[PDB]
């Protein structure tokens, strides 16, 4: 039906848009080990396997930034010492799979009963902050790679990688990403505005991000004289840098023999990733059960077999057909490599920054955070502040802030990394034990009152 | 007193900021005949002469864009045929001065009783549109002067003028002006925002434009490797391009003998300029009398004697001392030529564009113009639309729009120019005769109801 | 002074929307019976909600003193212009309201000439959906103007499409006789309209307005009204002399006759 | 059932802010006089605004049914918590109000032990600036039953710093005797506060609340109150049985004694 015709394309766009940016980021952090296509196939197969077996087939299994954060932290750690990233990840997957049965024998979803708003809200805020910090660090990267000069060099080879800084790039890319973010904001406000009658406005507002990415691509096409960093997409059904990885992966290593003492030592990261995905799931379960959760964990563990990243839950009978269609369209999307290689990276970074900012805008914790600076004479009437002393809420905000700052510091230090989930998790008992010791039950029933 | 200490500096900044951009524009349109310094001296002497003799010494005599528009139209006409611009302007001044006595003998301010909101509002809108169009045409100029290439040439002499297109300029200047406009908008919103307690915020908000111009100058100073188009300021008490004009001007011409048949034929432009300044004055008189008006006209006529542009009214006992101080500070400002020559032109263009946009924002006609596109279900309650049929107001808007389009077309055509004031003025009788013939008195009492 | 109140109704014989008089005030209130004789003269009594809503309406009510009008068509147009001018209404509804403004006016002599009178609410006609009726005054009681007694006509109707109830008063430059049956010239005119709403009895509301205008001081105030504020002040003083009687489980005619001195006190205050 | 009303006042002998009883309801209203003893029993009468404002207050009034309270302090604290909880008040004023909530309570036996009783408006004490003090009852009338008279105490005061008048009612899980002089246990409590405002007579307002609660059906409704809505509905029924007496230029005791059947009709409706 026409309703299904529009919905399938809308959901396909919504699912494909973040995937492109995620794959671009993965290709950026990795040398070329993981790009878009591998994760694209992973989610392609994920959609169909989940739709066939799923308590809620209407749900979507996309990818979330914290997964990328953990993956890049693992990449950094593997860069600290001579290690095989992919094989290590495969071993982590093995640990996941052997862990799954422990929960299959007896449910372990009890912690679902021990989740709090105060924890997940600040976690999301921290994730947004890290998004912004990475986006900003990219500008430093470009400035250092392309120092501001006036002479430069002539006819520098740049097909695989720019051998020398060239003019028209350290600033034009900034223009591209800034325009992307600006237009995304404009289209968001327009969607939330009074222009055009209802449906006529919201129909295009829902596709703002899908549509506010092609204008910059057209501009880049019109300006073909100056090189820009774009996608290095291989041919169809071909791995990114086949000289470094193939579809078939040797657990003993392809170029280097994986350490034996690291075979059985890969358990520690797996539980972290498991906890991350577990806490991620319940958030998407709120719109309205260990079978679906365990299925997702098993699928994530399997996804590492051939060298693809794991996925995560995302937003929203013919339910199974819907999942089937989006998954098959995702699989088909792999074929546009030639045209997609014209797409520059600054656009992806701008879209990622816009997504992070918009995700931040949905947090009430940030609202109260910014209200702290706001004078105590114009606070909007919210049924959690008018009945509470302002300074008390400031104390709660400062506690959250110091936790966030400690997490940020841990993130900054490279030697001590991959421990962020652990330090974050030990916060929940603090909310369950320390917070009641300081604040009244009625007081606490207004701040972290999850709905 | 400290209040006077702050007010004098604040008004000095407010007066100097637009003068720099106006002088830069004059130097741009002219080869080098008129820059900043000449107009700077003109206003320097104007302030003191007006403060000593003025019914309202608190008023300010700045410069307005329409004066520049008329001057550049005259420059274009003088470029059409072999003519002397400066001598022609001096003769126009003579016509002004002999005209002044006609009104001195008997007042001619009757037309002050025959001014309407509908005319001046659309006039201001058109002026803003022309500002934006000029700013955009500058980008075309730069693109043509600096076509996008990859090779260019080495060590091109650029001290007097770039002999060849060079890298790092056709786009970096765009970045500079865009940043200027962006920061100006940010500081404006911040001023109109809730950040910081009252005075602490508005004190810097009032200086946004004075302050959101130095950051880009500092950036340019940090990036000294790439040439940018900047101010060509001569030494103190020296005319811009003395080989082309001196303080003493021969009415018979300095390099070419002025046509005799154009001596007595210069009357026509003078009355246009006179009408322009006359209509400009009453707008600034609204905050709360032929003596002050005639004094201003005479001063404008005199200002052309030595080759300086005329000034115009601007925004806001010690009143005489205030005018004295700002005028003397303006005169002193001429001495910063060496440092000012480091200032690029893109900053001035960005500030000019921001000023035009902000001036546009203050027009209610534009509000109703944009409301026309807005659906007829969310219009804010204004006590001129809820009592009037929407389509009728649309008819009024379309009449204004077609008048504006005709004015724009006349502006576009170079052969037919300098007639914009005449065609604009004949609109007032149309409002006084045609509009009542179509619309009711009660209807018309709501749209152009000037306060 | 003579006051007469008319309700927007539809006769059952011709099925046309018209205005039918419901009560008159000549010295004392005479309520018009169902068919078709007047009731006994009696002193008016009003319910809370009618008063509450009237005060609400009069807070933003429309008043057109010194109206250069002499006919129902002229005053109708000027009131519509002011109602829009005050943002009270949109221009779109003026015509249908103007259609209502120029409907026929039936009188007691025509009551037996009509098949029946029932409340009508303006649509686009219809009947009120809220649980109103029956009229108390009709159950209770239905079972002289050489000069100064200038006529006053009050019109009450219901219009669902209206957003809020609207109050419209006109004081003509000269009292005029249009199309009242008695030879009494009309100077003061009132029109009360609005959508159906809880605690909104248009009948009681119209009775309250007639009762307020029946006040001799309020008459004088109306004659010497220069702005809406003066009428608002006259209302407040009138409302300062009101004395609500809450329900009481043990009625006593002795506890009554004790509020008569209070009544006297309030009426003395009204006189000041 | 017994009902007693107390006003926040200051004695002229000790100059301390206290609560002094003004009237009592045991079968019929006895108003307390100055040096004179309780006035004669009489049937209550109320003015318009007092009622108007009461319904305004009760539209957003606070009610605490089956409250686990047995003393003044406990119930005082729970009401302050709910008043803030309902956004009715800010937390800052709680302490001063709590100070008022725990003031001494004087009785008729102590009236001659005090130099004088005058209205007090809470500040930061002061006196009302508005032209009020219109009690009327004293001007009119002032010149042992615990079987089924579950005591009810109503407290009325004025506090300028408050933004709007506030209504607080608290139904206790068990009727309790705190610090009423008669051996009657208190279960229903009411506190009415607010800033000084036009048409706001706290005395008349408190009398109106006591009169409403004096309703035998309203008593039953209060006993079987489950939510604020039921009390609101009981009020509206009580309001539907109200019959306002407008001032009348020609008083007649014959036109009175005709509203007695109407009174009967209204009470019958109240009983339904």
């Amino acid at each position: 039906s026409p309703q299904v015709l529009s919905a399938i394309i809308f959901i396909y766009f919504a699912a494909l848009t973040p995937a492109i940016t995620f794959g671009g980021l993965l290709g950026d952090k990795t040398e070329n080990m993981i790009g878009v296509s591998e994760l694209l196939l992973s989610t392609a197969l994920q959609g169909i396997i989940f739709s066939l077996l799923g308590a809620q087939p209407l749900l979507v299994l996309g990818f979330s930034g914290p997964l990328l954060v953990f993956e890049e932290a693992f990449y950094s750690f593997c860069q600290t010492n001579n290690l095989e990233y992919i094989v290590g990840r495969v071993w982590i997957g093995f640990w996941l799979i052997l862990l799954v049965v422990l929960v299959v024998a007896f449910e372990g979803s009890f912690l679902v009963r021990f989740i709090s708003r105060y924890t997940q809200e600040i976690f999301s805020f921290l994730i947004s902050l890290i998004f912004i910090y990475e986006t900003f660090y990219k500008l430093v990267t470009i400035f250092q790679d392309h120092p501001l000069q006036k002479n430069y060099d002539h006819d520098v080879l740049t097909t695989p990688k720019p051998q020398a800084a060239l003019p028209n790039t350290a600033l034009l890319s900034l223009v591209l990403m800034a325009g992307t973010f600006f237009l995304a904001m404009m289209l968001r406000k327009f969607k939330n505005s009074s222009y055009f009658p209802g449906k006529l406005r919201r129909i295009i507002g829902d596709f703002g991000v899908p549509i506010s990415i092609l204008i910059m691509v057209m501009v880049d096409a019109l300006i073909q004289d100056t090189y820009t960093q774009k996608l290095s997409v291989p041919e169809g059904l071909s791995v990114s840098n086949p000289t470094e990885r193939d579809w078939l992966i040797h657990p003993l290593g392809i170029r280097v023999e994986f350490p034996i003492w690291m075979m059985f030592a890969s358990a520690l990261p797996a539980l972290l990733v498991f906890i991350l995905i577990f806490l991620e799931s319940q958030i998407t379960t709120l719109i309205i059960f260990h079978l679906d959760l365990l299925l997702i964990i098993g699928m994530g563990g399997v996804g590492a077999i051939f060298g693809m990243p794991w996925l995560s839950a995302t937003t929203v009978k013919e339910q199974r057909i819907s999942g089937l269609l989006v998954a098959v369209l995702v699989g088909v999307s792999i074929l546009m490599g030639p045209v997609l290689r014209h797409i520059p990276l600054a656009v992806l970074f701008g879209i990622f920054l816009y997504m992070g900012v918009t995700s931040l805008s949905g947090i009430q914790l940030f609202d109260r955070v910014l209200l702290l600076l706001k004078p105590r004479k114009y606070y909007p009437e919210v049924p959690y502040a008018r009945r509470v002393k302002t300074w008390r809420m400031h104390l709660f905000t400062i506690t959250q802030i110091v936790c966030l700052v400690v997490l940020w510091v841990v993130r900054s230090i490279k030697q001590i990394s991959l421990a962020l989930p652990f330090i974050l998790i030990l916060t929940v008992p603090l909310r369950r034990f320390l917070l009641p010791f300081i604040f009244r039950d009625m007081e606490l029933k207004l701040l972290d009152a999850d709905d």
